[PDB]
DNA sequence: GGATCGGCTC
DNA sequence: GAGCCGATCC
């Protein structure tokens, strides 16, 4: 069509997007990625620790895709 | 570590 | 007013 689904969702990783209920920002959107093992993460540092924890450092904090318009 | 809500900057 | 990150509770 007019919009495709290019690269934006790395394989082996899960993405979740849910809008917050109500608050001082009622209407905002929250998104986060859950490691393959089911580990939830929302911080670049925590990610750098998780990756290093398994010994794998190939992945980078810049690999995470939080955008909604792809890249 | 996990889940939910609010504070700060532009 | 809008957008992004941090603080609080368990």
């Amino acid at each position: 069509g007019s919009t495709e689904c290019r690269k934006s969702v790395p394989c082996g990783w899960e993405r979740v997007v849910k809008q917050r209920l109500f608050g001082k920002t009622a209407g905002r959107f929250d998104v986060y990625f859950i490691s393959p093992q089911g580990l939830k993460f929302r911080s670049k540092s925590s990610l750098a620790n998780y990756l290093h924890k398994n010994g794998e450092t190939s992945l980078k904090p810049e690999d995470f895709d939080f955008t909604v318009l792809s890249k």
